[PDB]
Order: C-alpha cells, then structure tokens, then sequence
RNA sequence: GGCUGUCGUCAGCUCGUGUUGUGAAAUGUUGGGUUAAGUCCCGCAACGAGCGCAACCCUUAUCCUUUGUUGCCAGCGGUCC
C-alpha cells in the first residue's frame, strides 16, 4: 500500500504516556506509531511548511545526532540551507548575539591556510 | 594619600549575554584525562571575555658578526728576556 517497508517503528518501554492517540500496535515491548491515522502528520508539517518555504525561508536544519550527522549536511547546507549536523552548540539562538563572534571567527580565519 | 608586609608565586579571582530558580543564588569556573599551573585537550546550557599563571625584560650556558685600546699574544723576529 504505502512505503512502510522503509522503517517499522522503535524504543519501547521508556516512551512517553504523552503519546497514545496514535499507535499502530505494540510488539517486541517497542511501540509502533499508528501511521495508518499518522498519514494526516505526514504532510501536515508540509503543507502549511510550504507557504513558509516557498516564501524562500532561512532553512535551519538540526541533525546533531551522530545518527545520522553528516548524512544530513547535504540535504540541509548542501541543499542550499542551513545545519548543525555535527555538535549542537547552546545560546547558537538565544544568546545569538553572542555567539555571532565565534561564527565571525570562523570566516574572517578562513583566509589563514 | 602614598607606600609596604601577609597568605602567596597560591592558582586563583571575576564579569557581560543566555538560561534555571519566587528568591537568596546557580551555571561558566563542574566534570575525564593532563600540567608547575583556571596548563592543554575532551565533554557540557552554556557562549565569550577581563585581571592572574605561560610570553616579551634581565642574566647565565653555548656559536657567529664586528670592534680591537688600557685588553690578547698565538706563527715572526727582536729583545735589558
Ligand atoms: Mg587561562
């Protein structure tokens, strides 16, 4: 029916009760997000992500999880966007101001080598 | 006032921004290694920075350059030696 064979779930019995409106099923103590009902989410967060994006949006993508860093890079900076694939860094959005030294370190060194 | 002793030549002492807490405060600055060292790296709701330890000052250990007088005396002779 639909592409489901690409994944099959995950966790178990740590969860979350803030998650029960959706449960495809319950097996090998994992828990299974109903993507029966999930079909809805999967384009939701598109949808009304669309008017923002086609309005040609600052993209920022976060992929810090070594799970998957790199393998995200691209789709995100490669992709003419942003990331944070490698290392999640704190204040990078609150405390910007600060920050924006270190990141204008980082260009204005380039030259260097 | 200015000056100085004192722990202490100790590695400490802080601050701005963000964040947590009603607040007093906390975080950083804690931690894993490491160093003479808040030394360096790693990690982290923290990000950075200021005073301080580490440098530049002196001086000694070498080698060279130049300058050779009052300093020096090797090859040359002289020589009251
Ligand atoms: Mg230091």
């Amino acid at each position: 029916m639909l592409k489901a064979g690409v994944h099959f779930g995950h966790q178990t019995r740590y969860w979350n009760p803030k998650m029960k409106p959706f449960i495809f099923g319950a097996r090998n103590k994992v828990h299974i997000i109903n993507l029966e009902k999930t079909v809805p989410m999967f384009n939701e967060a598109l949808a009304e992500l669309n008017k923002i994006a086609s309005r040609k949006g600052k993209i920022l993508f976060v992929g810090t999880k070594r799970a998957a860093s790199e393998a995200v890079k691209d789709a995100a900076l490669s992709c003419d966007q942003f990331f944070v694939n490698h290392r999640w860094l704190g204040g990078m959005l609150t405390n910007w101001k600060t920050v924006r030294q270190s990141i204008k370190r980082l260009k204005d060194l380039e030259t260097q080598s």
